[PDB]
């Protein structure tokens, strides 16, 4: 929103901000857009995406929120993602622990964009590594990487 006007664990984001490749939640899923095109009947933008842990195909058009006079906004929704610390790389999944020093023992990590590789690569050459983790009602993922400097 903004000053309030307005537009779970989802941040608004605005369309014209959004890219190929970006994660959104489409049909309330965690998604990897893979498409974006307009509606001919509604002028929205629609989003085409791969669900991060099944998959499948999802589609969603932008919703369209008029919070203030002349103030017209398409909108979609992205996931909020948790940084977690990397402890050790054992066959496809970390032992990875939060900011608290909570250990999740099996995080598995997605096969995407060589993450694995290149969260190894990082962690061999580990304290400065973190991966960036989504939720699936309980089940968690490891769907990207940061160095911090």
């Amino acid at each position: 929103g903004y000053y309030y006007h307005s537009f779970p664990n989802t941040v608004t984001i605005p369309c014209h901000h959004i890219r190929l490749g970006d994660f959104l939640m489409l049909q309330g899923r965690p998604c990897q857009v893979i498409r974006i095109s307009t509606s001919n009947a509604t002028g929205q933008y629609r989003y085409l995406g791969v669900d991060l842990f099944t998959k499948q195909l999802h589609e969603e058009s932008s919703f369209v929120s008029n919070p203030a006079p002349s103030v017209i906004v398409q909108t979609m929704l992205g996931p909020v993602f948790k940084q977690y610390r990397v402890l050790d790389m054992q066959g496809g999944h970390i032992v990875a622990m939060t900011e608290t020093g909570d250990v999740k023992q099996s995080l598995p990590v997605i096969d995407q964009s060589n993450l694995w590789s290149r969260l190894s690569t990082a962690f061999e050459s580990r304290g400065s590594v973190r991966v960036l983790v989504l939720n699936d009602s309980g089940r968690e993922l490891a769907v990207d990487m940061k160095v911090i400097h």
